[PDB]
DNA sequence: AAATTTTACTTTTGGTTACATATTTTG
DNA sequence: AAAATATGTAACCAAAAGTAAAATTTC
């Protein structure tokens, strides 16, 4: 259904999206990797995983269409795209969606 | 079975649809068309699927005879055309129906 | 004639590249 | 300290999709 952070509310079923209840369109490939995000709340996603799980295509080091669809992301979504609060940036790693008063998952292993 | 979306009805087996309750003429092609989206909520039909189910034919990669019956599609569906909400387009795969809810 | 497919042109889209900045290593 | 590695993002441009107008068909 709808899922809503800051200013934003996006209906993941219709790929709607509205800011402050205006609408504003996403294409396809936008749809794509912001709901693959929010569909994960707090859980941090390879670009691996982020590539399989929008485009169904498998991904490499040579590529940066996912590092370049989200910046495009953030500066249509986040209010300031140089200093991000909801899709956040996890060093060597991927990218995260984080609801406000939340913080990114943290792996415990054995 | 009638299948329901926005101010319209489109009823499968009758092969006629209403808008508004209104009868609303549709030709073969367009309800061709329109019954392969329908038909699979959800489910994005790439064009050589969608020549299939509406056309009988099989699509070559370059024409482009499905995209102007979805043009003319939205046309007459779409609260506004140019962003459609029943009648969509998937980046690079095809068209795909999202039903109401 | 009506219906529809193909042309011929326009706009959009999403990737790659190129280079700047940031972070972890000591290659 | 450099050096190797990761990420940001602007800009360029081929492929993609919208569609009006012109062909072609319509068993």
């Amino acid at each position: 259904a709808v899922i809503a952070f800051g200013k934003f509310k996006l209906n993941l079923g219709t790929r709607e999206m509205f800011r402050e209840d205006e609408p504003m369109p996403l294409t396809s490939g936008e749809f794509a990797v912001l709901k693959a995000l929010v569909s994960h709340p707090r859980e941090p996603l390879s670009r691996d995983k982020l590539m399989n799980l929008a485009r169904g295509r498998e991904y490499s080091a040579m590529e940066r269409s996912i590092d370049v669809q989200i910046s495009r992301l953030r500066r249509m979504v986040e209010e300031d795209p140089a200093h991000p609060r909801y899709i956040q940036t996890v060093w060597g790693l991927g990218y995260v969606f984080v609801p406000d008063g939340s913080k990114a998952l943290e792996h415990h292993h054995h």
